[PDB]
Order: structure tokens, then C-alpha cells, then sequence
């Protein structure tokens, strides 16, 4: 097919509990399934038995492992782990045709980090060194890949929800999207931080000051399931989504992610729930564009003749997190060489015969440089 064909369809996800790619570490080779996380910057692998791991990295069998004689601990919003730093050879067999010596944290203990049944045994933090632990001197995997090889400084993700998808490393594959790509600047290289300049629920502007949508940051994060919104924005958005979906009433806990609602298999009334649009700053002064997701992205299946769903927009106290809810609508291009992130409608996103996810523009939006937090 296109020149990156052998990286298409290189991601899997088991019951929707994270998308992961196979990575092969050490010598002789040990291949493990690695969750792709654009919200963090450590490459870390299970390296000791755990009840939720089928396999783990055995350093003593790899002749090329080098111990860096330093511990590392990483806490996330969900979960934490502790382990030991070293370096070893790493290749991605359905990724670029190169092998690099990368830092690797060997996870030896953890709390609420591994997910039973998820089939992944480590994490690949693809964001930048500023947020790596123990500190920014520990080079992240993608930085090593670009410094040691010819691979261009860009990767792109198509996360296909319900689970699989593609991680194209070093380019873009045009089969994975339709329409045009539209780009927003990476505001700052730490997380993949972006600026959200307007939010609409079924065409209706939420009308908050744009500084509320980015307080205290907005990031794109493939290792977080939900669209997470700061408190005032979440409360406002729920009020508006309730109002829009008012031909059916749901208990208050459903909008808090505490109750599920189930429909008989195949009857979910998608049409009653609104589309949600986020407008992002564009590449030209005063220009923006909008990405629009469907309830097939923000109502997530929980795995009888019953389709059960959880509402997967939730409250955050650390800014807007555009997680898998947002990314499953779109092919997302992390164009680190041009400090920008591109969105296009994904060729695999879940939709129905009446509505599809969309990426549209340009719009005119003034004073966008004021939306960001300082
Ligand atoms: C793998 C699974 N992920 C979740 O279940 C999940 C993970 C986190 C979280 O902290 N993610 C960490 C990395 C990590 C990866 C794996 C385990 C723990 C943590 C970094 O990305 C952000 N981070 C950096 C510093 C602080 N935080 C938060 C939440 N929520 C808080 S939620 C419920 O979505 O609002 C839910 C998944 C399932 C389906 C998918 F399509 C995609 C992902
Ligand atoms: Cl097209």
C-alpha cells in the first residue's frame, strides 16, 4: 500500500484498557507489549512477576543491559511504580527499521498501575524530557530514536475504538484519515500542550472565558481514557449536555461516571446525545479550527444481550486532558519537528449513518494568545 504500510495496524487494545505496541528489548530478544502514552516521558517495563503480567523483562538474560545504578519512581494520576534505571537495545518490530540504545526503567514494584486483562506490560512515554523522572536529563525514548537514527522527528496515532490502531513513526500514512489535516501549535515542549479557544455542545457555545478551558494546561494524552475538564468547565459542560439530551433523563451519577446505563444490544439511541466540538488555535494569526466528536467517542462500552456504557467526560484539577475519548475520533499527527499537532477525521472512527466526527475550519477567533495559562 503506502510506504509506511508495515506500521499500519501495529496497535492493539484488550477490552479497551490501553493501546499498546510490541517492543523488543535486549539481546537475545525479549518482546513485550507496551502501552503508548503521549502524556508521560519514561519508557518503563515490568521486570518482576506481578499477578496482572503474563511476561516481564528479565535483565539477567540480556547481555547488552547496562545498569545505570539509580532508582526511579513515577506517580501518575492513576497509579505509580518504582524500579531501576539502565539502558538496553530496543527495536519496534512493526515500527521503524532501526535499533537504538534507550534508557529503560525496570519496574520492580507498583501500585494500581498494571490493569488486569489489558495485555500490556510496560509504558512508552512519548512526551518530552521536561517531565521525565528522575529529571530532564533522562533522555526519553523518542529523543534517543531521533538522535541516533535518521528517523524523522514525527509520529502519528490512529486509535481505533469500539480495539487496535496504528502508530506511524517517522511519517504519516494517508490511508488512515479522510479530508484535510489541520494543525495546532504545541505551546510548549513538556506535555503535548495545546490551546483550546472555544467549546460547543451541539453547535451551542459554552461561552466561558477561554482561559477557563486551559487552566492550568490542556494536553493531548493517549494514556488517559477520558476527556478530563477543569472543574468549572466540567460542571458547565454537563449542564449543557444534559439540556441537549433532555428527551431522556439519566440519573445524576451517570454524568459523574458512577452509574452505567445499558441498552439492549444494538439499540443505543446515539441521536439523543449531542456532538461536542473543541476549537483549537490554528497556525495563522486569528485563525482556529474545530474538532467534533460523537457520543460514540464519549460514551464508552463496558464489556449478554446488553450494551452497557459509561459517560467518559470527567473532572480534572490539573487542566484539560484530551484522552482517548478525543483521540479515537481522529488521526493525530505529533509533528515534533514543526512543533505542531495535526488532526484529521480518522478512517476508523466509530460513527453511524447520520453523523461522523469532523475536523473543520478555518474560523476567526481573536485574542487567542490570552487563552493560555502563565
Ligand atoms: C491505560 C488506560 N488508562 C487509564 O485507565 C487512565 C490512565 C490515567 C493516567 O494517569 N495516565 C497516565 C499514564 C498511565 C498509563 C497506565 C496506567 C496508569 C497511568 C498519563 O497518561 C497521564 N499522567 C502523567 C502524569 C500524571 N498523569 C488517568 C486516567 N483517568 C484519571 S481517567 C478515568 O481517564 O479520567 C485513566 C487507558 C485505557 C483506554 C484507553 F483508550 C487509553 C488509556
Ligand atoms: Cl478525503
Amino acid at each position: 500500500r503506502g510506504s509506511f504500510v508495515e506500521m499500519v495496524d501495529n496497535l492493539r487494545g484488550k477490552s479497551g484498557q490501553g493501546y499498546y505496541v510490541e517492543m523488543t528489548v535486549g539481546s537475545p530478544p525479549q518482546t513485550l507489549n507496551i502501552l503508548v502514552d503521549t502524556g508521560s516521558s519514561n519508557f518503563a517495563v515490568g521486570a518482576a512477576p506481578h499477578p496482572f503480567l503474563h511476561r516481564y523483562y528479565q535483565r539477567q538474560l540480556s547481555s547488552t543491559y547496562r545498569d545505570l545504578r539509580k532508582g526511579v519512581y513515577v506517580p501518575y494520576t492513576q497509579g505509580a511504580w518504582a524500579g531501576e534505571l539502565g539502558t538496553d537495545l530496543v527495536s519496534i518490530p512493526h515500527g521503524p527499521n532501526v535499533t537504538v540504545r534507550a534508557n529503560i526503567a525496570a519496574i520492580t514494584e507498583s501500585d494500581k498501575f498494571f490493569i488486569n486483562g489489558s495485555n500490556w506490560e510496560g509504558i512508552l512515554g512519548l512526551a518530552y524530557a521536561e517531565i521525565a523522572r528522575p529529571d530532564d536529563s533522562l533522555e526519553p525514548f523518542f529523543d534517543s530514536l531521533v538522535k541516533q537514527t535518521h528517523v524523522p522527528n514525527l509520529f502519528s496515532l490512529q486509535l481505533c475504538g469500539a480495539v487496535g490502531g496504528s502508530m506511524i513513526i517517522g511519517g504519516i500514512d494517508h490511508s488512515l484519515y479522510t479530508g484535510s489535516l489541520w494543525y495546532t501549535p504545541i505551546r510548549r515542549e513538556w506535555y503535548y500542550e495545546v490551546i483550546i479557544v472555544r467549546v460547543e455542545i451541539n453547535g451551542q457555545d459554552l461561552k466561558m472565558d477561554c482561559k477557563e478551558y486551559n487552566y492550568d494546561k490542556s494536553i493531548v494524552d493517549s494514556g488517559t481514557t477520558n476527556l478530563r475538564l477543569p472543574k468549572k468547565v466540567f460542571e458547565a459542560a454537563v449542564k449543557s449536555i444534559k439540556a441537549a439530551s433532555s428527551t431522556e433523563k439519566f440519573p445524576d451519577g451517570f454524568w459523574l461516571g458512577e452509574q452505567l446505563v445499558c441498552w439492549q444490544a444494538g439499540t443505543t439511541p446515539w441521536n439523543i446525545f449531542p456532538v461536542i466540538s473543541l476549537y483549537l488555535m490554528g497556525e495563522v494569526t486569528n485563525q482556529s479550527f474545530r474538532i467534533t466528536i460523537l457520543p460514540q467517542q464519549y460514551l464508552r462500552p463496558v464489556e449478554s444481550q446488553d450494551d452497557c456504557y459509561k459517560f467518559a467526560i470527567s473532572q480534572s484539577s490539573t487542566g484539560t486532558v484530551m484522552g482517548a475519548v478525543i483521540m479515537e475520533g481522529f488521526y493525530v499527527v505529533f509533528d515534533r519537528a514543526r512543533k505542531r499537532i495535526g488532526f484529521a477525521v480518522s478512517a476508523c472512527h466509530v460513527h453511524d449513518e447520520f453523523r461522523t466526527a469532523a475536523v473543520e475550519g478555518p474560523f476567526v477567533t481573536l485574542d487567542m494568545e490570552d487563552c493560555g495559562y502563565n
